[PDB]
């Protein structure tokens, strides 16, 4: 990590004030705080003393990756505390939290145009990651953060730590740990994770957004989801969903990876719909 960490600012512990717990885990927490530079609010992820070598490499490795990105729709790294304990990753603060919880608590409070604007931001962040040769593997509303301008930013970076740390990722019969109902068939079936499997996941995120955080496939078990997808079934249209948006998410769920749009296509399509907003007035039939 010592090369990628050169892109990161080492922050002295005195400059950081932790204030409120906003997330928790086994070996650390997530805080809202302030960062001395005037003071800016920040989000802070910690790693407490007792961590293993692998945990340190994974934890600092996320910062090394995040520090190589500069994009409006990608969470911005402020710096790290790595010389002292607890270790910390310090990012910009997203006032409205995770997108999935945000939408479930704000059910029906946004216009279609605002929801589609969210999706455009997510797709722009994903296009950037893909062209930077970064495959996310865990794209889902729970990993998108929302600020007070309603800007959505992709978070949760790293190598093995991404799917290890997510409790939605479960062990398959063949030994991989994956979040089944967000994951493309080829990634489940033979561990083929690419920007095109991220597009499948993006289609699920489109459904999460337009449903205000409905849980994909409802109470179907993971095996029943895999069986339904293999047999050709797809998630049904959300309520009050523009036909163009439903058509786009259905294209993200093509079984054949080569038939899915690229993120460049997704951004282009969403930008044209937004700039001609009457295109969103035509709604797909809700059952
Ligand atoms: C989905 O966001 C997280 C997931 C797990 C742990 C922390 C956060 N996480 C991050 C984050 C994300 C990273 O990938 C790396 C470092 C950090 C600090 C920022 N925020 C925020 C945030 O800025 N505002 C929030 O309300 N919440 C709930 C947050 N949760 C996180």
């Amino acid at each position: 990590n010592q090369a990628v960490l050169k892109f990161t600012t080492e922050i002295h512990p005195s400059c950081v004030t932790r204030q409120k717990v906003i997330g928790a885990g086994e070996f650390g927490e997530v805080y809202k705080g302030m960062l001395k530079t005037k003071e800016v609010p920040v989000a802070i992820k910690t790693l407490k003393a007792g961590y293993t070598e692998k945990q340190r490499v994974d934890f600092l490795g996320e910062a090394g990756i995040m520090g190589q990105f500069s994009h409006h729709n990608i969470i911005r790294l402020e710096g790290v505390i790595s010389k002292y304990k607890p270790m910390m990753i310090i990012t910009e603060y997203m006032e409205n939290g995770a997108l999935d919880k945000f939408l479930r608590e704000k059910d029906g409070e946004f216009s279609v145009l605002q929801l589609v604007g969210m999706l455009r931001g997510i797709a722009a962040g994903m296009k950037y990651l893909a062209n930077m040769n970064y495959v996310h593997r865990d794209l889902a509303a729970r990993n998108i953060l929302v600020n007070s301008n309603l800007v959505c930013k992709v978070s949760d970076f790293g190598l093995s730590r991404v799917l290890e740390d997510d409790p939605e990722a479960t062990y398959t019969t063949s030994g991989g740990k994956i979040p089944i109902r967000w994951t493309a068939p080829e990634a489940i079936s033979y561990r083929k994770f690419t920007s095109a499997s991220d597009v499948w996941s993006f289609g699920i995120v489109m459904w999460e957004v337009m449903t205000y955080g409905e849980r994909p496939y409802w109470e179907l078990s993971n095996h029943e989801v895999m069986k339904a997808i293999n047999d050709g079934f797809r998630l049904p249209t959300p309520m009050d969903c523009p036909s163009a948006i439903y058509q786009l998410m259905m294209q993200c769920w093509q079984q054949e990876r080569a038939r899915r749009p690229k993120f460049a296509d997704i951004v282009s399509i969403l930008d044209k719909l937004i700039r001609a907003p009457d295109s969103l007035k035509t709604l797909a039939d809700f059952d």
